[PDB]
């Protein structure tokens, strides 16, 4: 029920988690902003498919970091 | 079926559309960015539920015009 | 209400906005990084009643009357 | 003072905003683009007296409370 | 010559135009960027491995155009 | 007596101290006017000299106007 | 020549706005003090280098890289 | 690559930009309105090859390079 799924760490130190249902839902809300709330916040988990990528970065950084990845291995 | 489509004008004096399949999806969007994208383009259009909603204004107070609504009316 | 504004959105519609204090008018100044208004063009700026003579942008109303003698009106 | 909200600024210091209604705080939201608060953690909120056990930013407040039924205080 | 060419409007009613050698140096421009200084500015003229590319929109909107077409091509 | 009435010392994000001068206190409302946002406004003041005197402040560069506005300066002339 | 640089630029509301900066140094600083100028984006109507008026078309935000880029020598 | 910066962005991880030249880091400055790595601590700065004495912030090092008589390398 949710391609993507990445939880950060917000400026009070709690964690917070946003879903996204397809990879072009992603797209839609990184092209929307112009500058997300959460862009600088560092990435605690990044799961694509269930699959738990090795991400280490901030929220703002996921949309390049997944284009560079080959994600159709994952299924 | 898209409860929510608007339309506005960007810089580029292009319309360009967005839509949004529940109220939910659109404050999501809207809590999402620190600035959207379009928050200052004028908006053409505002259909919920497929009624034209009388919206004279900026995509950026769409949010709080909604809210004051009674959109109940609207089938 | 002291302080009344009125200014055209980029959507070229008139809002108009009020302060009932001058200190009110102060504190949404230091309330935001960026006030959404703040490029707008003003149409009309109320003083306790009076029109004031301004011509400029929302965000230049501040330091317009911080230098204005404003115990007249 | 129906909505008091403190919270730490990047000085580390302690302030402290108030709003008289609701509708005034709805008001001071829809003003700016951002808020200069925006980001700092809040150490408390209270409504109408009743403290919320509220963890997050300055921000985020204005949705937590639109989520809440506020009704029961 | 250029991989990439734009020319767009700015404030002052200027036409300015920027180059890049590949689209990973255009890629690495948006990326290095939280704000770029042209974003909402229109696109006059959009060129890829020297065809014009039959682009309107805002400058801020090409990266995702780009993304979206198939760019073997030309 | 003082070369500069208005000198503002503060940390960055580098942890390292800046330190920027204004001549007059209409220069330094100028800058203020200036700027959308100013680079500095959230750091933390180490130290704030007003007319040589070390005002004893605790807060942000960017709260810096609008204390000095409330202020009765008087005291230093 | 009262002031180095002396910069009129149109703002949001139509108007005509003038700043000036006694030195170039002055100028720079100002540029380093902002992450945003309020002015950037507006188009500048006269700009006027140590008393010569400058051949500058372009926005208030542009000046800065285009005065580096001058040899400005030949107006001292 | 003549000009070799390393940060620390807002996750301790250390990051390194290049430029070919100085007109190339000079044209990377007027492009962005905000850089995102502008508030980053800089860790390291060389120029041809020589590590300068930089102890700032990455927004800053446009105003420490043009201060500097670079043809000395
Ligand atoms: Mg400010
Ligand atoms: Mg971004
Ligand atoms: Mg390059």
């Amino acid at each position: 029920l949710n391609m993507i799924e990445i939880t950060y760490i917000d400026a009070s130190k709690n964690e917070r988690t946003v879903t996204f249902e397809s990879y072009e839902d992603f797209e839609r809300s990184q092209q929307a902003c112009l500058i997300g709330v959460a862009d600088y916040y560092p990435v605690q988990k990044l799961t694509y498919k269930g699959h738990n990528l090795d991400y280490h970065g901030t929220y703002g950084d996921i949309f390049f970091y997944l284009m560079k990845q080959d994600l159709s291995q994952y299924n």
